[PDB]
């Protein structure tokens, strides 16, 4: 198995720990952990292209999109590799994250190690929104917290 | 290929370190700045895990894919992660300028997704007079660290 990990940090504190595990290179990636300090509701949850936090989460650039597709939800064929949809915070300000994804990888061209995981201000409309930005960012708004995805023990 | 690392920790130490590799079989240029350091040498290493779960301790040992002993960057007998020391002046600033032929941004020596750490004390480059010299270089605690990420 390959394992990766990401510490999310941002103002609030929006603070999170996200684990990734992939049993085989041809297999799905399990994504799990917790994020605290979130407003109740949906928050867009993406892998961004650069593992660059030089000037904060903005330095990470756009959604990780190695196949040059449009933005979508994780269940869509038409999606960025980085498109992991939304995490949900309850009134406790905590998102318990539990995702399985077949498009991200911890090996190959779709590998997310060394990239940036970001949790966003607003809901990702999964590219079903009523404007042009829907097909690029999903209108998930500002970057609340982020971290670089690293190799784990 | 380009990579970058933001060094942060619990205390005054913070830095930005850039990596550039023109060809996969070529050296990696390492440059940037670290502030908040005491005057003198500070061990400067790539550690095995890009894991900052509980701060710099979670990064584990020096990145050592070839199972060698600790050394300096100009030694054959070194960990891949062994980048020696950075030097802070009385200004508390280390200006970093390294070229290294053993680290890579491609292949089995790749350091992307691992942790860069700047240490409390000098790395003795494995020439110290104790057992720990051949493992850690006696560079002491981890002042600041970050995960090495892919850059634009
Ligand atoms: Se995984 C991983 C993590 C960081 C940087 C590169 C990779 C990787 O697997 N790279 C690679 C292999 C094959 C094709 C493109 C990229
Ligand atoms: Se580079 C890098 C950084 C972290 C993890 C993996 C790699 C990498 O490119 N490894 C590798 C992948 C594919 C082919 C050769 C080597
Ligand atoms: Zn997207
Ligand atoms: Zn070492």
């Amino acid at each position: 198995a390959t394992k990766a990990v990401c510490v999310l940090k941002g103002d609030g504190p929006v603070q999170g720990i996200i684990n990734f595990e992939q049993k085989e290179s041809n297999g799905p990636v399990k994504v799990w952990g917790s994020i605290k300090g979130l407003t109740e509701g949906l928050h867009g949850f993406h892998v961004h292209e650069f593992g660059d936090n030089t000037a904060g989460c903005t330095s990470a650039g756009p959604h990780f999109n190695p196949l040059s597709r449009k933005h979508g939800g994780p269940k869509d064929e038409e999606r960025h590799v980085g498109d992991l949809g939304n995490v949900t915070a309850d009134k406790d300000a905590v998102a318990d994250v539990s995702i399985e994804d077949s498009v991200i990888s911890l090996s190959g061209d779709h590998c997310i190690i060394g990239r940036t995981l970001v949790v966003h201000e607003k809901a990702d409309d999964l590219g079903k929104g009523g404007n042009e930005e829907s097909t690029k960012t999903g209108n998930a708004g500002s970057r609340l917290a982020c971290g670089v995805i690293g190799i784990a023990q």
